[PDB]
């Protein structure tokens, strides 16, 4: 159970493929890149973003960025597809105000794992963050305010969306090692996309 978390399973089903195109496009434009935290530790978890911003780690913390760090270059412009998915994935929510200005591509090979850690970064922590899975299944796990606080499980499939407002927005959450297997989209991977109010 969460407060404030609307799970629309399988939402994305239909637009996935789409989506798939147009995340390899992104992926032409800003690379996929394991970025390195500001303690020097490589991140398991693959990340390139597109949007007027994107989120990117940095040596004083994290940070949104119009720039790709890594080409130099802005991010890529944000897909038609993903802005009508998020679109009407943040109208059945309750949220039909929202309007994504990032949009952080997160993509999981076999093993990949993302700590437990909170969404802060953003100005305002009233707006939600739409989230999108896409390929391999994977296990989130989220849990309250403090670090040591009882944790829950959630399966996040293909074409799974998760809209994180109200209370669940502020919890702490990550993804377990991503286990084996093979998609018909993905082949091996899975990827997620979390649609922000990063402005
Ligand atoms: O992969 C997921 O479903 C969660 C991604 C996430 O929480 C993040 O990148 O900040
Ligand atoms: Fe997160």
């Amino acid at each position: 159970l969460a407060a404030g978390a609307v799970i629309l399973r399988r939402f994305a089903f239909n637009a996935a493929e789409q989506l798939i195109r147009d995340i390899n496009d992104v992926a032409s434009q800003s690379p996929f890149r394991q970025m390195v935290t500001p303690g020097g530790y490589t991140m398991s978890v693959a990340m390139t973003n597109c949007g007027h911003l994107g989120w990117t780690t940095h040596r004083q913390g994290y940070l949104y960025s119009p720039i790709d760090p890594q080409t130099n270059k802005p991010w890529p412009a944000m897909p038609q597809s993903f802005h009508n998915l998020c679109q009407r994935a943040a109208t059945a929510a309750g949220y039909p105000d929202f309007q994504p200005d990032a949009c952080l591509i997160n993509r999981y090979a076999p093993g990949a794992k993302l700590s437990l850690h909170q969404d802060k970064d953003e100005p305002d922590l009233r707006a939600p963050i739409v989230s999108v899975s896409l390929g391999l299944p994977a296990i989130f796990q989220f849990g309250g305010l403090k670090r040591n606080d009882p944790l829950k499980r959630l399966l996040l499939e293909h074409g799974d969306v998760v809209v994180w407002g109200g209370e669940s927005r502020l919890f702490y959450h990550g993804i377990q090692p991503l286990k084996a297997g093979f998609h018909p989209l993905t082949i091996d991977c899975r990827y997620n996309l979390t649609f922000r109010q990063a402005g």
